[PDB]
C-alpha cells in the first residue's frame, strides 16, 4: 500500500508538476522577448532582470511567513499569484515599459516564496529516510520546466503570436491551483483520503524529534569565512547561469540567428544536458565518496571547481568561435552541462557546514546570489547595442573572470567539515 501511487509520493507529483509550472513563468519570457523584439525598445535587460528585483525580496521572508502561514496557502497563492500576473503580461507590455517592470517585479514576489513555504511542509510531510528522495523529486521540477518551457515558448511563438504563451502557462498554472487545492494538505493528520495506516511518517517524525532550538545565532554567521566563501561562489554560478537563461534566446536570434523553433529546441538542449549531468554527477559523486577515502571538503571544492572553471572555459570558447552554428551551440551546451557539477558543489556545502541551521544558511546564499539576477542581464544587454560579436565576447569574458575568481575564492577559503559557530 505505500509502496508507491498513494500518499507521499501523489503530493509529490503535485509539487513536481506545479514547479513544472512556476520555473516556465521565469524562462518563457527570454524566449518571447525574441519574438516581441510587436515593441521597440532599448536596454530592455531591465525587463529580463525585473524578476529578480522580487526574488531577492521575497527569498528571506519565505520561511517566516511558512512558519505562520503555512506551506500550503503560501504555496498555492504564490502560484496562482504569479500565474495571474503572466495572464496579464501582454497588457502590461502595451501599456508601457514601466508597467511591464512593475508586473514582473511582482513576479518573483511570489517565486521566491515559493521554495520555503515547499521546505516547510515537507518538514512534517517528509520522512527523514525517505527525505533526499521526496526533495530529489520536487527540485527537479525546476529543470524540467525550464527544458520543456523553452521548446514549448519557441513552438508557440513560431506557430502562434508570442502573447499566447502568457496565456497559455498562466492558464495551466490556475488549473494547478483549481487542483492542488483539493488534493493536498499542509499536515498529514488533518489530511483526508489518506485513511488508516500510512502512520509510518507521524510515527518516524515524532521518533526523530527534529525540532531544535533554533537560536539563529546572526552575529557568528555573518563572520563566518566558509559562509562568506559559499556566498560568492553562488553569487558567480548564479551570475553565469542568469546570464546564460535570460540573454540565450537574444543571443541566438541576434548573433546565431536562428529561427524562434530552432531558438526554443536548441537553447533548451544545454539545460537538458546540465539536468541529466546532475543525474549522473550525484553517483559519481556518490561512488568517488566510496570507492576514494577523499575527505568531504576535497570532494566539494574539487566538484566546484570542475563544474565552474570549466564553465567560464567553454563559455569563452563560445565567443572566439564566430557565427558556426553547431560549433557554439555545441559549446554553450556543454558549458551549462559542465556547470552541471555545481550541484554536488555549493547546495550540499550548506548542508554539511551546519546541518542542524539548514535553510537559514540556504536563504542567507540565495539572497546574496541572485544580486546577479538584478545585475546581470542590465549590464550584459547594456555594453552591447549593436549586437556585435566582440561586443557578446565581452560579456563572455567578464562572466569567465567572475567565474574564476568565484571559484579562487571557494577553493581558498570553505573549510568543509561542521563549524563551530553550528554546534547544538
Amino acid at each position: 500500500a505505500p509502496v508507491c501511487c498513494s500518499a507521499r509520493y501523489n503530493l509529490a507529483i503535485l509539487a513536481f508538476f506545479g514547479f513544472f509550472i512556476v520555473y516556465a513563468l521565469r524562462v518563457n519570457l527570454s524566449v518571447a522577448l525574441v519574438d516581441m523584439v510587436q515593441w521597440d525598445a532599448e536596454t530592455q535587460g531591465w525587463i529580463l532582470g525585473s524578476f529578480f528585483y522580487g526574488y531577492i525580496i521575497t527569498q528571506i521572508p519565505g520561511g517566516y511567513v511558512a512558519s505562520k502561514i503555512g506551506g500550503k496557502m503560501l504555496l498555492g497563492f504564490g502560484i496562482l499569484g504569479t500565474a495571474v500576473l503572466t495572464l496579464f503580461t501582454p497588457i502590461a507590455a502595451d501599456l508601457g515599459v514601466g508597467p511591464l517592470i512593475v508586473l514582473r517585479a511582482l513576479e518573483g514576489l511570489g517565486e521566491g516564496v515559493t521554495f520555503p513555504a515547499m521546505h516547510a511542509m515537507w518538514s512534517s510531510w517528509a520522512p527523514p529516510l525517505e527525505r533526499s528522495k521526496l526533495l530529489s523529486i520536487s527540485y527537479a521540477g525546476a529543470q524540467l520546466g525550464t527544458v520543456i518551457s523553452l521548446p514549448l515558448s519557441g513552438i508557440i511563438c513560431y506557430y502562434m503570436n508570442w502573447t499566447y504563451v502568457f496565456y497559455f502557462f498562466g492558464t495551466i498554472g490556475i488549473f494547478w491551483f483549481l487542483l492542488w487545492i483539493w488534493l493536498v494538505s499542509d499536515t498529514p493528520q488533518k489530511h483526508k483520503r489518506i485513511s488508516h495506516y500510512e502512520k509510518e511518517y507521524i510515527l518516524s517524525s515524532l521518533r526523530n524529534q527534529l525540532s531544535s532550538q533554533k537560536s539563529v545565532p546572526w552575529v557568528p554567521i555573518l563572520k563566518s569565512l566558509p559562509l562568506w566563501a559559499i556566498v560568492v561562489a553562488h553569487f558567480s554560478y548564479n551570475w553565469t547561469f542568469y546570464t546564460l537563461l535570460t540573454l540565450l534566446p537574444t543571443y541566438m536570434k541576434e548573433i546565431l540567428r536562428f529561427n524562434v523553433q530552432e531558438n526554443g529546441f536548441l537553447s533548451s538542449l544545454p539545460y537538458l544536458g546540465s539536468w541529466l549531468c546532475m543525474i549522473l554527477s550525484g553517483q559519481a559523486a556518490d561512488n568517488l565518496r566510496a570507492k576514494w577515502n577523499f575527505s568531504t571538503l576535497c570532494v566539494r571544492r574539487i566538484f566546484s571547481l570542475i563544474g565552474m572553471i570549466g564553465p567560464a572555459v567553454f563559455l569563452v570558447a563560445a565567443g572566439f568561435i564566430g557565427c558556426d552554428y553547431s560549433l557554439a551551440v555545441a559549446f554553450l551546451t556543454i558549458s551549462t552541462t559542465l556547470g552541471g557539477f555545481c550541484s554536488s558543489g555549493f547546495s550540499i556545502n550548506h548542508l554539511d557546514i551546519a546541518p542542524s541551521y539548514a535553510g537559514i544558511l540556504l536563504g542567507i546564499t540565495n539572497t546574496f546570489a541572485t544580486i546577479p539576477g538584478m545585475v546581470g542581464p542590465v549590464i550584459a544587454k547594456s555594453l552591447t547595442p549593436d549586437n556585435t560579436v566582440g561586443e557578446w565576447q565581452t560579456v563572455f569574458y567578464i562572466a569567465a573572470a567572475i567565474n574564476v575568481f568565484g571559484a579562487i575564492f571557494f577553493t581558498l577559503f570553505a573549510k568543509g567539515e561542521v563549524q563551530n559557530w553550528a554546534l547544538n
